[PDB]
RNA sequence: ACGAGAACAUGCGCGACAUUCCGAAGAACGCUGAA
């Protein structure tokens, strides 16, 4: 996991749903009911409602708590847990990581299997992949999605990502050497056909200047989300033409209006450490 | 002082045997909008 990886759980929580300490630089992920009943008991529920009515757009919970000056230990009692944060801008949005019924951090094996199937294509019953081992929640830190299209820009999409598996095959259908060779070939194709376009852009120059890409980057996979359209899907020029056509067909606003073929289709992460990072990249190891 | 009188359509018996709700699925893509 050389880059922050977020596997969504279908739940997106707003700024007002959780607390964000800017000075302490930590995000308190809180459940709803505990906070609601705490405010009902302490008389802060009507105050919270008036706060929501006063400022519709920005309703950060931490600023409201500071305005009411509530005790920090009274904050901890309704907080589900806390996470270390990284922002390039209070946070706007937040995407939660996938948690099973018990609540441990884990990457589902289905994500790995789907990524492997996509990269290998170019059936699939023999390759049986199971869930990865549980990970302690402290590795779950909140990162930001940043778009680099000739210029870097922070985005409101903040995502809970992991900080930077048992599998069985049948010998005839799949082989470890063949699948790893195909993974490496797919990564090389991704580098040659699309990564060079981002290298040439000035935003890419800024990214490499700060050492954003790992020096080492073998077997590299795009496990989680935020990786891009070059993944999750040919001659180079024909491929670019197909992506441009499909983007024009689907996204009427950004791509449909503009007729000219961009420099690279598609046109497009900050951490408290000076090194820049990219979302979704992972390094894998297979043992028999 | 009835082609009549008596006379169980009854005895035994498993709706059973064989059967993977399963195979295929990355929670992900565009990155921007307003002032």
């Amino acid at each position: 996991v050389y880059g922050p990886v977020h596997i969504g759980s279908g739940k997106i929580i707003r700024k007002q749903e959780y607390i964000y300490d800017r000075r302490k630089s930590l995000a308190h992920i809180v459940d709803g009911p505990n906070l609601v009943k705490f405010l009902n008991k302490k008389g802060k529920f009507t105050a919270y409602l008036q706060y929501l009515n006063t400022t519709k757009e920005r309703a950060d919970l931490y600023t409201f708590l500071r305005q009411e000056q509530i005790d920090t230990n009274d904050w901890k009692t309704f907080v589900l847990y806390t996470e270390r944060v990284n922002q390039g801008k209070g946070m706007n949005d937040l995407h939660l990581f996938v948690r099973d019924g018990r609540g441990d951090l884990y990457i589902p094996g289905s994500s790995l299997k789907g990524a492997l199937r996509t990269v290998l294509e170019g059936a699939f019953h023999s390759l049986s992949i199971s869930d990865s081992l549980p990970i302690d929640p402290k590795n779950l830190a909140i990162y930001q999605k940043i778009d680099i299209n000739k210029e870097l820009k922070p985005m409101p999409l903040y995502r809970e990502c992991v900080n930077v598996f048992t599998m069985k095959i049948n010998s005839d259908d799949w082989t470890i050497e063949k699948i790893e060779k195909q993974i490496q070939q797919a990564y090389l194709q991704y580098w040659n056909k699309w990564f060079v376009g981002m290298v040439t852009t000035p935003g890419g120059k800024a990214f490499i200047k700060g050492g954003g890409l790992p020096s080492v980057l073998p077997t590299v996979l795009f496990l989680g989300g935020g990786t891009g359209f070059p993944s999750k899907t040919k001659p180079k020029e024909q491929a670019q033409k197909d992506i441009f056509a499909i983007l024009q067909r689907r996204f009427r606003n950004v791509y449909g209006k503009m007729a000219t073929v961009p420099k690279n289709v598609p046109m497009v992460v900050n951490d408290s450490t000076n090194k820049w990072y990219q979302q979704g990249v992972c390094l894998l190891e297979f043992q028999p």
